[PDB]
């Protein structure tokens, strides 16, 4: 369970290395700063992007605990 908020609070609390994660797991393109990666992974929570993606947010933000 979850929701469409924490998704976005925990993808912020990720790195430049685990956007390039999301964004190369989910096939996007990586290059730029935090804030423009973070745009470009925010847009895909609104762009719609499957659960997988959202589990890797769940293992980056955790690894991070």
């Amino acid at each position: 369970m979850a929701d469409s908020a924490e998704l976005k609070q925990m993808v912020m609390s990720l790195r430049v290395s685990e956007l390039q994660v999301l964004l190369g797991y989910a096939g996007r393109n990586k290059h730029g700063r935090k804030h423009e990666l973070l745009t470009k992974a925010l847009h895909l929570l609104k762009a719609g992007c499957s659960p997988a993606v959202q589990m890797k947010i769940k293992e980056l933000y955790r690894r991070r605990f």
